[PDB]
């Protein structure tokens, strides 16, 4: 044996997300022993022990377990409640002897709201709005993710609005210039999620400026949208 090879069968990454496709929930490891001429002379994946640090130091916590099928065992690395993303050094041992080291990576490709822009500067309401400006204010907004992809209410999920939920994930509050016409939203959880969208109820005929304030994490500047809600 010239040396040992730690083989990564997959992409070497573990997606911490809950809804990634295809499912990327493990790292697959094989350990070969090779001769001087580069030839595989043994699959010793079963005879080794794979461990990470005994005490967490980076918030990346994984689990190393064997998986034997038809005399063929693969070391499967799974997530064990990691709170951060990044590299985790795995140490491969034959009893007492360290053979090598491989880095697995925990990632999180979960869709976060990253960009929010307004289309028009003004919106008007009609009878079809049923006295609530939220449905039209939302339609006047464009939400993108980390990948710059549109965040949109999907019809195959009639329970909740993905676009409204994406806005509320980054919104700190909506200030009205006149609470008598439309009330200000201090608690964004009041922007309720149903097939019927509500939260910006019209209490009186009038024109008002709704200012959308976002959290410090998102770094998104305030957005001012004038809303006209005429009477009969
Ligand atoms: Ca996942
Ligand atoms: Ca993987
Ligand atoms: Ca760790
Ligand atoms: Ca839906």
């Amino acid at each position: 044996v010239a040396n040992y090879q730690i083989k990564v069968l997959d992409d070497g990454k573990i997606d911490k997300s809950a809804t990634e496709s295809p499912a990327n929930n493990d790292v697959q490891l094989k350990v070969y022993a090779v001769d001087a001429n580069g030839n595989i002379v043994g699959d010793i994946t079963n005879d080794v022990t794979i461990t990470s640090e005994a005490t967490d130091t980076n918030g990346v916590i994984v689990n190393a377990s064997k998986s034997t099928a038809n005399g063929d065992t693969v070391y499967v690395i799974t997530d064990n409640g990691s709170k951060k993303v990044g590299k985790e050094t795995l140490t491969v041992k034959l009893g007492t002897v360290t053979l090598g080291t491989v880095d697995v990576e925990v990632i999180d490709t979960t869709l976060k709201a990253t960009v929010v822009t307004k289309k028009a500067d003004l919106i008007e309401l009609d009878a079809a709005d049923n006295g609530d400006a939220l449905a039209k204010l939302l339609a006047n907004l464009d939400i993108k993710d980390q990948n710059g992809n549109p965040m949109v209410d999907s019809a195959a999920t009639p329970n909740t609005n993905e676009k409204l939920q994406a806005l509320k994930s980054v919104l700190s509050g909506i200030v009205s210039s006149d609470t008598s016409v439309i009330g200000s939203v201090s608690n964004v959880d009041n922007l309720k999620d149903d097939a019927s969208i509500s939260g910006l109820a019209v209490k009186k005929a009038g024109t008002v400026t709704l200012t959308l304030v976002f959290n410090e994490d998102s770094k998104i500047a305030p957005i001012a949208i004038t809303v006209k809600a005429p009477a009969a």
